């Protein structure tokens, strides 16, 4: 399974992450859609963001194949406290992080309260404000096993639906069903799930502070967070830049994966 | 003088233009400010393009060093029909057009017109759809000569106001007072202006049937053109990414030119 890498204890957590490339730092965060890990959402991105950057993709504590705590207390802070566990247990002193949805909002809590230990951020299809919840999240986070909800999600989260074929979502309906995961899923966002849209969310206040350089990056079509929420975070954060792509959905890193990674290493090149 | 290049007769008029580079042909129309010309505009732009691609940067009629025909029927219609006589003066089957806000507007209007003609399209701060007209526009469009007059539309158009000198000021307000250079301007653009912003517009129907892999660029703080009029393009065109820069104004290709190079060269790459 080349969604098991190597393994390091974070923040008191035994971390499954992958680790490719050798230079300045990149953490890549994750999304949280069922069956999610760091490889899923990143294989395409590592092998061109490695070759001029130190990149660090680990599985957020709650998905994925890193360890979940018996009785373990998921918030905003704890994840962020996962993501800086993951910084010091690899001596990464400041790094640039590209956060994909609800890695988007916790790139961004971890900026505020760790501004010393983040440089530029990319936020893709990112939580972090208030919007109203979309029929597409509440499905996603309301996933339950089976061959036809997850086609459906795969359906959501991209703009070309002939890319979801039986077998794709044949794969990824057996990643949701692995040992623990549906059981941590199911009990991470319960309804009513704006709860947790809002608790991803920083202040306005709080993020018109960041003085790090921004890429924001949406999909027109996202089905799952509005791209109002990128207008939203475009105007609140000041050195930022939004870049939206017409014909695409919530998964913009495979669906427009070279304009992507052009655009994302040239961003950090600047740097 | 710099702004003056080459002449050529299109479309039966004299006009002034630059051609620098080999390979696949890239017209660049310049912006409607007093003093405009295609090199203003152009100048840090063409030797980054012209590296990769043959760069052609006309002065439109009524413009620049362009003659201005006597009793010239100056219209949205007319102006296609300049850039279509340049590109057949100089044998230009097809090609990219990088259109800057009175320019993106006429870029549009070509691409409906002779879609045949164009291929890829940059459209910046563009004019395009009918936006309620801003007192930075009315006070471009209502410009009379003085250094002070051009001084307040220097910090219109830019975003850093450190950038506007003394010298600046001075140089293109000389532009502006050029031998018929006003007269032909200050009725040009005659209030009332939102008629203007609606004669260069094309409508909702006619734009959603661009075929043409399009790049919508504005800066944030745009004085002139507001962000929601290229928001509202990035609706109705299909094959389009918009890019936003924050602190950035209506002079993107002079105040982001490094980024804004970079995003142009590799979109018209990807042809």
């Amino acid at each position: 399974n080349l969604e098991i890498g190597k393994s390091i204890l974070a923040a008191g957590v035994l971390t499954n992450y992958h680790d490719v490339g050798e230079g300045q730092p990149v953490i890549l965060i994750h999304g949280s859609g069922p069956g999610v890990s760091a490889y899923a959402n990143w294989r395409l991105t590592i092998p061109a963001l490695s070759k001029f950057y130190r990149v660090i993709a680990p599985d957020m504590v709650g998905f994925g194949f890193t360890d979940r705590p018996e009785n373990y207390n998921y918030s905003k802070d704890s994840w962020v406290d996962h993501i800086i566990g993951i910084m010091d247990a690899l001596e990464i002193e400041k790094a640039h992080i590209v956060g994909n949805a609800f890695g988007g909002g916790l790139a961004i809590a971890t900026a505020l309260r760790y501004s010393e230990r983040v440089d530029r951020m990319v936020l893709m299809g990112a939580a972090g404000t208030r919007f109203d919840v979309t029929e597409g999240l509440n499905a996603v986070w309301g996933y339950t096993p089976s061959i036809e909800n997850m086609r459906n999600l795969l359906d959501i989260f991209a703009y070309d639906r002939s890319l979801v074929t039986d077998e794709l979502a044949r794969l990824r309906y057996e990643a949701s069903i692995q040992p623990g995961f549906q059981e941590s899923f199911s009990s991470m966002f319960p309804e009513p799930r704006q709860r947790w849209i809002d608790a991803l969310a920083s202040s306005d206040e709080d993020i018109k502070t960041l003085p790090n350089e921004t890429l924001i990056i949406h999909g027109r079509e996202d089905q799952v967070v509005p791209l109002s929420s990128s207008l939203r975070l475009g105007e609140l954060i000041d050195r930022a830049q939004l870049h939206v792509f017409g014909r695409c959905g919530h998964w913009t890193q495979i669906e427009q994966t070279d304009r992507f990674n052009r655009l994302v290493v040239e961003f950090f090149n600047e740097a």
